[PDB]
């Protein structure tokens, strides 16, 4: 039987920042989240989360996904620890101590964590690393047949003390039952002196050291958090290129933790994928692109375009300089041109917008063809309208269409014309001026 | 005399790509062409590229430059290497068995293989390199006397052995009739088993250690494929350093193998030039900027914008989000600003078109100057139609140009304009509406 | 007593640029700026800049802030610490010399240098450093007591003194008297043979050495500027990070020297920040956003555009791909969306301007909506006139304003339409075409 607390209550003063250190985001999803989804490799019996500053911010991220006790007064990780009594006390195996600002630390790790901890029949494990820079973290000291002795910080370390390698992660694996009795032994609590009461006893102790120290870093401050961006970024560009994804520069792309690539997919540098994002195989991303919440169908183009919560079907063509709005659709080999937006519309298979055109709250038909400069007009200072275009019809460039109006199948708008009412199916629509030539007046200009 | 093979048949199982592996290109062109470059730094009297999977992709590539051989199934490195023997062997000399899979290894350093194979009178010599975490590659055993006795892999790999740093490269230098000979005495066969031949004999094997071990990186995944990209990328940008072009990011800027840079050109981070690329002197490239087949003048700059197969005299200043499509020129000193497009056009000196403008198919004078939101059209949905526009031709804001028409110079195109015939010139165009004002009717919307 | 000689004379040969080395820039200002600036900590007295090529330019520069020399022909370090006789000689202190082509020397590790030279009561210290590869460099000896005996570059070099790690910086701390006094005693005159004149007499010699090698840099090329600006970045980035602004790649952010920002500031990666720009707390800034010499508030969102010499408010929603150029100013709560470019112009609190719109030279009031489309024409091919747009307007889409002209308070413009003459307050202006429909039409094209 396998237990968790996962620490969250610290408010991290060293962030300069109003919203709880662990809700700071790295790829994507707060440390806290990917904390929580390295304790679900250990499969935990019971899961609880320590929270306290502005604990209904936490609370809504892992909602139903684990279970919480509030920590009033920062009064240590010992105390942090015993708000997991009522739940915890009276249960029999191993309850492993995560502090929610290690993002890094990996699902495998805990279990190798958790196997040791069994394999050695520990009374208490502890996560450690080695680093040739130790100073500020707390030193594993040990002995002669290299038994785990105790914990030493640098308040008490002795010059010898100060040169051990092995420091303290914060991250261990305690015996439940035994647990919370020495908690109730030991001006804050510290979740360090309970080896001191295992010692005494002389119960059992040892660690599993960390192969990747990086992998123990812990979120004080921005530059710690720029570092984990960095970890998690290599790490998840990784995946993707053994995945078959290629990228100009996996060190400068930017894709958040849940996205997902199908192979082939080829990845120019600077390119931004957040959120629930998906891309179809074989598909071209360029420098530049950046796309939230859409999905993208195969063998798609997006040259540096701007892509948010739409859908954009196989063979599409977009940019560059184009913007596709919230809540649209591309229809399959669908061309979208530079300098172009599309916001709350429908677009057909094949049809073509290739410049300066704004294309707003609109269902569009296929084959259909948007000369430069057409705009679509559905706002007057108070009320939102619609537009509808049927199939194959013709929008002259430079020209105005004014919801509500519907464009019937192979219509055609004159150039520069203004659209009012609507163009019956196969009728083609004219509302300009006519040209006026004046001889030698350019003399006079 | 020198000889050489090139070794390009496996499929590469690890890309998860139909593409030959070594047709996946590295800073502009495949792996195999980087490899056929640093082969002709030994200037070989005969080169034979061995293929196999898509002969006919890899044959487009090199062909002209090099003999070819075909190999039905892959049976190993040794059977690759037989199907040189009709053309190879019954020649003297020193023949280069290098793998197209190794884009990094450098002409200097096959040079220096074969002056090593020469200097010590070696029947085969071996390009080795030295790692701390020799996992996976084959093992250099020598002696007391450091003569190189046999190649040992992580299957015939004692403990002993199994700490070897001096790791096979996978690239050779034989003695050409040996070679052949040798073969016919060895499931697959491997290329590292003519050494074992070789040593039946006691005959001369010798070592050349590459100094960069990275440089002898064999690309059989995307993971491997982005690191050659970035040792390529940083080689590149080095040289253009060395040459006077200052980067503010050289680990972020991505130029193609073959792009031409003049001394003193100021390139910020985040910049891409490909294929046939030329920049000329002092010309200033902003974050964004992406350049394909094209040419730039002298004192340019190009801010944020993409240009692709045309041609950029001197002076020219593009930018922000600015698009040159293909077949366009833009003459000395033209000014292209935000959210313009050219597309196949001619555009005289001093022209300018500073805002959300499409000039497509248009032979433009000098001087001339287009309002913002001018609009050229030349598709009707079947035809294409061309225009021309004279010198010092001033065309109104907003207006729309019907191809086929020809504004005579020093013309004046009224804003709002629609153009549909011929303007002579030192004449005005005028053809939009009257305004007409309509008192306290604002107040009822 | 301190006392301060910049040495700003080589003309950088290996730069390829006719521009004086020292004046090459790194992260906004000179090499020869950053190094004044680590001057000043140690509050000099005195300080002198010694000058060569085109001193015009460079006393531009430093005009003011520090005494110049001119030195005629490049005749040594020695005889450019010479120009400083005048000036110096006859004065009770300690003098540091320090090249000006050395842009990452702190002010922290000068004032280290000077409590050093006094500590130690030398005639001479030299600012040192250690590497594994000091090739190149002139080595410090010394002997079994430590004492500094001389420095040895590699024309002196025995072998025993060619593994000497410990190198010269280039940067030294002389007894102001006994300097310009050794220096009448010495083919080209070298400020390190002053070490020898010292020897002879056995004054007393010392070294500080520099903890970060790489903050010794001498910039000599373009490979070495790419480097300064690299280790600059990180620098300035760090140092944000730690007043509480989150960077999702640092290494990929490019934020000049002085720029201001503020906390909660949230920056993406290859955001560009140049000149005099602050940035207002939690404003977000976006991949690709450009800032030069503006003034941006709190909670702006400044997604993907180029902001030049202006002032921005807070709560502005800026793009993506705008464009604010030069002297404009941005109303609180402002919204500029996709493709729309500002010049000169004042924009009112909570004005609208989403798409494809030019606005130049305007003044426009509160609370004001572009339609999509909308463009401002101020230039007639000579010259520049102004537009006065009320608050409350309602500007039609596709419309064309012809300054000069004034929109009165709640004025509307109809769609399409072009404006030449005055709107009143309250009333509607429309100046288009009718639509006429033509049945079955379509069908002949």
């Amino acid at each position: 039987s396998n237990f968790a607390i996962i620490l969250a209550a610290g408010k991290g003063t060293r962030m300069k920042s109003d919203l709880p250190k662990v809700l700071h985001k790295v790829a994507g999803i707060s440390m806290l989240e990917h904390v929580f989804r390295s304790v679900g490799a250990i499969q935990p019996e019971k899961t609880v989360t320590v929270v306290g500053h502005k604990a209904e911010l936490v609370e809504e991220v892992l909602a139903g996904q684990t279970e919480f006790v509030t920590q009033s007064e920062q009064l240590g990780t010992g105390h942090a620890v015993m708000m997991t009594e009522p739940i915890l006390e009276g249960l029999s195996g191993h309850t492993l101590v995560i502090a929610g600002d290690t993002p890094l630390i990996t699902g495998e790790s805990l279990k190798n964590l958790i196997d040791f901890h069994i394999n050695h029949k520990n009374v208490a494990t502890i996560l450690t690393a080695e680093t040739d820079n130790p100073f500020g973290y707390g030193r594993i000291v040990r002995n002669d047949n290299a038994e785990v002795l105790r914990i030493v910080e640098q308040k008490d370390a002795t010059d010898f003390e100060k040169q051990i390698k092995e420091i303290n992660t914060g991250t261990y694996v305690f015996d439940n039952e035994r647990l919370f009795e020495a908690l109730k032994n030991i001006g804050e609590y510290y979740i360090t002196d309970v080896i001191g009461i295992f010692r005494e006893t002389g119960e059992k102790v040892g660690a599993y050291t960390l192969k990747d120290f990086d992998e123990s870093l812990g979120v004080n401050d921005r530059v710690a958090l720029a570092t984990a961006e960095s970890v998690m970024r290599r790490r998840i560009n990784h995946k993707h290129m053994v995945n078959g994804v290629s990228f100009v520069n996996p060190e400068a792309t930017y894709i958040d933790i849940d996205v997902e690539i199908a192979s082939e997919v080829q990845i120019e540098a600077n390119v931004t994928l957040k959120g629930q994002t998906k891309i179809g195989a074989e598909t071209v991303l360029t420098n530049g692109t950046y796309v939230v919440d859409s999905t993208i169908g195969a063998g798609a183009v997006i040259t540096n375009s701007m892509i948010e919560e739409s859908s954009v079907a196989d063979g599409v063509i977009v940019g560059p300089y184009a913007h596709i709005r919230p809540n649209s659709s591309l229809g399959a080999q669908v061309h979208i041109g530079n300098f172009v937006e599309v916001k709350g519309s429908s677009i057909g298979e094949n049809t073509k917008a290739g410049h300066l055109t704004y294309i707003g709250n609109c269902e569009v038909g296929s084959n259909v063809n948007f000369g430069a400069g057409t705009i679509t007009v559905n706002y007057d200072g108070k009320n939102k309208y619609k537009t509808v275009i049927g199939n194959n019809v013709f929008v002259g460039s430079n020209s105005t269409i004014i919801a509500p109006v519907e464009l019937g199948d192979n219509s055609l708008v004159g150039a520069g014309s203004t659209i009012t009412k609507d163009v019956p199916a196969d009728a083609i629509a004219i509302g300009r001026g006519r040209q006026i030539n004046k001889d030698e007046y350019a003399t006079r200009l």
